[PDB]
């Protein structure tokens, strides 16, 4: 198990524009296109992202390319962020993947705002962090996925993904 396989499990793969859990146009492996209600706007984002006039449909290779970029972007976002970087640096490899997962789903700014959870993680108070993390809109709206990510933070193992 690794961060790519983990996120593939959590996000799935769809090759045509669809709406994510929040109702936002998305494609591939959890690649957010736009928060705009306009499908035309979403298609324009897709064409710009892929570099060609798409029919709202991409190939698996193209989906995987966006995915590589998006995982890279999540790590880059963590490392450039004054709140997230020390937490990331403090973590083991498995829990680092859990933090990347959160940033992939919610963005750098969103996760950086989990101040108390981040502190408990940095303190390595794992059960307490797990309890605190679940007190969130994140957990309530996507509880099965959040449960997996939280179990990964709690245990430092891949048990929730095996």
């Amino acid at each position: 198990m690794n961060i790519f396989e983990m996120l593939r499990i959590d996000e799935g793969l769809r090759l045509k524009i669809f709406k994510d859990t929040e109702g936002y146009y998305t494609i591939g492996i959890g690649h957010l296109l736009t928060k705009s209600p306009s499908l035309n706007a979403a298609k324009s984002e897709l064409d710009k992202a892929i570099g060609r006039n798409t029919n709202g449909v991409i190939t698996k290779d193209e989906a995987e390319k966006l995915f590589n970029q998006d995982v890279d972007a999540a790590v880059r976002g963590i490392l450039r962020n004054a709140k997230l970087k020390p937490v990331y640096d403090s973590l083991d490899a498995v829990r680092r993947a859990a933090l990347i997962n959160m940033v992939f789903q919610m963005g750098e700014t969103g996760v950086a705002g989990f101040t108390n959870s981040l502190r408990m993680l940095q303190q390595k108070r794992w059960d307490e962090a797990a309890v605190n993390l679940a007190k969130s809109r994140w957990y309530n709206q996507t509880p099965n996925r959040a449960k997996r990510v939280i179990t990964t933070f709690r245990t430092g193992t891949w048990d929730a993904y095996k």
